[PDB]
């Protein structure tokens, strides 16, 4: 009967480690101890046993286990905690603030492999944000697993390309019944309360519904709740956003710099959001730029309309905090008293924001104002039910405010030491009995009593039950008074238990508003983003981009939004004109000329325009952009990226290609660079910026339509960082080499070779 | 308003005034508290709850707490953030006991087992640089006087300190800018005679002539500042630091930062430890052994005699790897344990592990006893025995001691007559007072009656406020705001004294006898540290003896003129990471064959071949056996790797470093110089650089190019020759032979490789057409 209370629910998911209650020290057994002690080096022990075969043990002490949660969970392992197992922690299902990262989303994902493609579904437990997609090929699944980057990945038993999910943290093998399409529909439809999955536009996508269905059960089974925050699933269409492979996200340093850090990136410049849920939304937008023109226009309107009012809106938005992750704990019933105190504090800012946005003459602003609600009755409820600054946990007490419930206020008075009933009883009894010496008292000896002095004692009524005889007086008890003592002795207990019950009641009172509450969390997150982008555009001097109906980019005095911030010396803004009549530019000129910076700034201004933000330029006109491609074992990996561009670019794609042809012979390289420039020019007809050192490619504009020459000017070598019309005058390879420090005689002799080379 | 703060808040504010830029953890028995801006800074970096509690200077106090059992867990995060943390232990007796800093970490839970952790000090004079590093947990103290900015830059990259002490005056800020745990220190700490006085005194010498540093003031200045910093953080003596060691350039193979990264010595190009030379060679069984090898790898010795003894050891121990390794494992990191003995910070289990390490010494001595080799019998001698200290620890501590001495119960019974008697009168102390709480609460039943201990009160009993009425009269109230009222029992306050005094005797005496173990061990520290040094090296050589066995390695041969004569040589990392066999290759370099022009296809093996040459050189120059059938290696002053700002700019800067500092004793590896510029300007540079290293520098050069025009250099020069990598075409697909043959590359395979990478057939069909057209003109 000892061991039979921990394996009760472990039989369902056997990979889960269990911190068992044993001698006020969280322990483990049956090879769970082997890992706990394997990747942590902690004390491997044995427990007393005489059944004929040995018992394995490995432990840790109480209030010295929270640091072992985050370590094992960030490692990729799951942890259950027996007390009853009142907590299961899995890498993709963490709802607690301490384990999560404030400005990074955390995902649970499930992958599937059908006889016509894959099934991929993702969920954030702390948002309720549920997505699904149908990648038909390995290369797209690779790009999806790299972008979503789940902390916990569910895969079927029969999964075929386990190479895609090899060497991954938080991996989970699952039986085929979890993925069954018929039951997945039943599960999902009922989770969203629907007859068909149309309206979410996922009904006709069965590969992804399997992965959705498996995941939904794995979330329910580990979080043991209704999961009310998960009310919808959404397919992400490629046409709906700007496609970018993992290479482009890396070369454009969107949220991560080339060295792994976060410093000196597009997000480090634009992300000045005042809430964690805002920061998270902004980073999401940067990685998924929208192709919807109206969403983008409503986004610019909010930026322009709220620019003057940032100073008043941001300190208020700061006070809202991460309502999103607070509501997730309300949905999972895990919400601590401080979560509810902070939710009230967020609610106390909605009148301010509503009053502030009231006169803003903008339909999308007025739309955010409505969506963010006010929740007048819910604010009042939390003001009345919780104390101003409550404790971290419920159990000790002191959470429920005085005045919310009279029985609590009553119970608390007996626990504090209120003697009002005793004063009332005393007057009643004295007047009732007509004995002036009658007094109500208490001693450890006989408890609560009615004392009558010897001289009146013999006239004590027949209902008085004597307990003590002193020389001066006698002391009695009555049913009424016995009943009061019992209440006084159970006071703290009853009050502590009632607090707990009234605390639960609040969840019941709050949850039927979760939908409206989730829209408010979203409205306020988004508000913080566009108010951030409003302030950024003013401070970092940005203009509103213009949308045109054909492939093309027209940038006037454009800048690199990160380089301009990093540099001490001023940024030299440059123009660009890409149109259906001028599609490809052969960018020539010296090293440190500004070729890379010019190409990347084009991709970032394009990206920013496609997040609804104002851009770093005097003026921008941009057409549809379906994809941003950068090509900016060396030759082999450059050609792999090149083949990706040639196989997937369209007339709506932006192609940035730097020095293609390097890493091979001059002839082979030139041949290859020419072939590629030719293909992207006359066959693909993408918006190409093609940086080269082969001055032979400068003959292409003379040879074909849509191609033209530009160069980075350099002046005895001074880099001017200005893009000019025409092919570059000469080669500064020897001058740059001289500046890098290459010996005089080495440069002098290389100049002699140069004479001989151009003299043949 | 200082005067408006509470008696202990003023004390905190007085202690926080001592070091205004470091977080002060203030002990409050159970917890470590941080206040105000410190509490705000610790709530964010440690992700702990911040609560505005109490009152001080007319306002609530922003507070943040840390449990005592979890202090090490939280300290570990701060030191990983490059942060220093002061530890604090009307009122009386509260001072900063220790100053936890990234470069002075001596505790196991805060250090990486297989990684070295250094505190450094940098100096800049009108005549040059002065550098000094200390590993506090071994006593390893080194100093150098760099000249080049490049020399200083590679030294900082090689040592990569956890903490960098730079003077106020320091000029080239760009050298150390934005690094981890930088510590700007006043110019006086770096004073020459003060540095000489403090260093000589520290090693008990007349002058510093015997360390070879007496003549190096730039280095001595940085070493001096550093020494007083280490002294001031620890707040006690450093007996383990008894020598300073000059690091000259002629002693080791010079490797600039770019070369260390390109050869993936200990860290690969992605930052990971996976697929490194260290990852293949480091199978040592003790942490001290892992760190020594990592050290050896980064600083290959140039001393012929040292290298010969290392090969000798490896050769003589090859057959005893299986016998010595399990015993050597038992020794553990005695080196780090010994430094914790020096700082008197060694916990009971550090002494347990010390006693277990001692138990292995006669066995390791037994095995090595008949090994017929001078460096082996030398390592055997240095290893020591310490039967005297083994018996002492065996008598003083129990089989498995607890983590702390705070609660006590570690000094084994029968070791002290006074302690045995005092503990017997302490076993009946946690008997009667425990049995008291049950019988009293059974006699007067209350749902909330708890017992609490205080330093000034003794033992208190606390009950509910409503329940307080029914509290006994044989109880004496000492009421407080929290909870209800907490009383003391006069009936049993005489027994309270007799128990807390008895426990207070047997615990203060236990700590007295334990403090005495340090006093009994410390006069042997030098001999113990020599023993830890031998045991770590024996681990490194037995490891290298095992690797040479398993990975099939041969002993390299040392020649007198520059040269590398490799027979059936292989890349030690690539051969392990591959499923298919590695095609072994021959290299031949000499004064009459200084430079090779490596021609051949892409993905052919040009890059791997060049990198295997440097690795075989390094491996030979650490004393190891090499991945080859035979190797003859001449002296190597420096290894330069230009293999794999702008792409062109960094390549040109690396080239500039090679041309300016490479000599006839240098091994220079260069992969396609001239890329990132025009075909003519590129060719002009590649030709010029090759012509300079062949004719003027005369370095041992491996020069891989796609400029087939350079295959003409052997026709026009001495000591220059052609080599190529072969491949075969199957009409369409190409199979790479990975074999180094003499002569130039027959053809260029760019179009074939680009088609292998998936470039559209039509695009290759057009690339061929342009090519046909180009080959004709
Ligand atoms: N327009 C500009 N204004 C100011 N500084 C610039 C500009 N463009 C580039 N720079 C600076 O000079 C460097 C030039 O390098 P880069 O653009 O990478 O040239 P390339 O690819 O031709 O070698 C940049 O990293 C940046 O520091
Ligand atoms: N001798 C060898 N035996 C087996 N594989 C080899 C050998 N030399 C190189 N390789 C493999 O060939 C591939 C390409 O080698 P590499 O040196 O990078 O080519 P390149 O000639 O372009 O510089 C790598 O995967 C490497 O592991």
């Amino acid at each position: 009967p000892m061991m039979q209370q921990y394996l009760r629910l472990k039989a369902q998911h056997p990979e889960i480690l269990l911190f068992y209650r044993m001698g006020d020290f969280y322990e483990l057994f049956y090879d769970d101890a082997k890992r706990a002690s394997q990747l942590l080096d902690i004390s491997l022990t044995k427990r007393g046993a005489s059944a004929g075969e040995p018992i394995p043990m490995a432990g840790i002490p109480y209030h010295a286990v929270e640091n072992y949660l985050a370590k094992l969970v960030n490692q990729g392992e799951s942890v259950a905690i027996c007390e009853k197992v009142v907590r299961i922690v899995t890498p993709g299902t963490i709802s607690d603030e301490a384990l999560l990262q404030e400005r990074q989303d955390n995902l649970l994902a499930a992958i599937w492999q059908d006889s016509k493609g894959f099934g991929y579904a993702t969920l954030d437990i702390s948002s309720g944000r549920f997505r699904l997609s149908e990648p038909a090929d390995r290369e797209t699944m690779a790009a999806e697993l790299q972008r979503t980057n789940p902390a916990e990945l569910l895969y079927a038993e029969d999964f075929a390309e386990m190479s895609l999910i090899e060497g991954r943290r938080g991996l989970r093998r699952r039986p085929l019944w979890e993925f069954e399409i018929d039951t997945a529909r039943q599960q999902l439809n009922l989770q969203f309360g629907t007859r068909d999955l149309v309206g979410f536009g996922v009904e006709n996508a069965p590969r992804g519904l399997c992965a959705a269905g498996c995941l939904l059960q794995y979330a329910k089974d580990t979080q043991r709740t209704t999961l009310p925050h998960i009310r919808s699933i959404t397919m992400e269409r490629e046409q709906d956003s700007i496609i970018m492979d993992a290479a482009t996200r890396r070369n454009l340093e969107i949220t991560q710099n080339l060295a792994g850090g976060a410093e000196n990136t597009l997000a480090s410049v634009l992300d000045c959001t005042v809430t964690p849920m805002g920061s998270r939304m902004l980073k999401r937008w940067l990685h998924m730029p929208v192709r919807d023109t109206r969403v983008l226009l409503e986004r610019q309107q909010t930026i322009g309309a709220l620019q003057d009012f940032t100073a008043g809106l941001q300190p208020v938005l700061r006070q809202v905090g991460d309502l999103e992750r607070i509501l997730a704990r309300l949905a999972l019933r895990t919400a601590r008293p401080r979560d509810l105190a902070r939710m009230r504090h967020a609610f106390q800012q909605l009148p301010e924001l509503r009053a502030q946005l009231e006169t803003v003459d903008s339909a999308p602003v007025q739309a955010l104002r409505e969506k963010m609600g006010e929740f007048a009755e819910l604010r009042d409820l939390l003001e009345r039910a919780i104390i101003d600054t409550p404790p971290v946990l419920v159990r000790d007490g002191g959470v429920i405010a005085s005045g919310y419930n009279e029985e609590l206020d009553e119970w608390r008075a007996l626990a504090d030491g209120a003697t009002d009933y005793l004063e009332r009883l005393e007057v009643r009894e004295r007047e009732r009995t007509g004995l002036d010496t009658l007094k109500v008292g208490f001693n450890a000896v006989h408890g609560y009593y009615i004392q009558i002095s010897r001289g009146q004692s013999h006239l004590a009524p027949i209902n008085y039950m004597r307990r003590q005889t002193l020389k001066n007086a006698e002391r009695y008890i009555i049913p009424e008074l016995k009943e009061y003592e019992d209440k006084v002795l159970t006071s703290k207990g009853k009050a502590l238990a009632l607090e707990k019950q009234l605390y639960e009641e609040l969840f019941d009172l709050l949850l039927p508003h979760l939908e409206a509450l989730q829209q408010s969390a979203s409205a306020l997150a988004e508000l913080d983003v566009l108010v951030n982008l409003a302030e950024r555009a003013y401070t970092l001097n940005y203009t509103c981009p213009t949308f045109i109906d054909k492939p093309g980019i027209r940038i006037t005095e454009g800048r690199h939004p990160v380089v301009e911030q990093v540099l001490n010396e001023p940024f030299i803004a440059n123009p660009l004109n890409l149109s259906p009549q001028r599609r490809m530019l052969i960018i020539t000129g010296p090293n440190m000329g500004g070729k890379s910076t010019y190409m990347r700034q084009t991709a970032l201004i394009a990206l920013m325009a496609y997040i609804g933000s104002y851009v770093p330029a005097q003026k921008v006109e941009i057409g549809p952009i379906d994809r941003i491609f950068t090509r900016v074992s060396t030759f082999m990996v450059e050609m792999t990226e090149t083949a990706n561009i040639l196989h997937n670019a369209t007339e709506y794609s932006l192609v940035l290609m730097d020095e293609i042809g390097r890493g091979t012979s001059t002839y082979d390289g030139l041949s290859l660079a020419w072939a590629c420039a030719e293909n992207l020019a006359n066959k693909i007809k993408a918006l190409t910026l093609f940086a080269t050192h082969y001055f032979e490619l400068t003959q292409l504009p003379e040879k074909m339509e849509g191609v033209a020459n530009v160069h980075l000017d350099a002046l005895t070598i001074a880099f001017m960082h200005s893009v000019q019309d025409g092919a570059a005058s000469k080669s500064y390879g020897l001058a740059v080499a001289a500046l890098a420090g290459v010996p005089k005689e080495v440069i002098k002799r290389a100049r002699q070779k140069l004479r001989e080379l151009e003299s043949i």
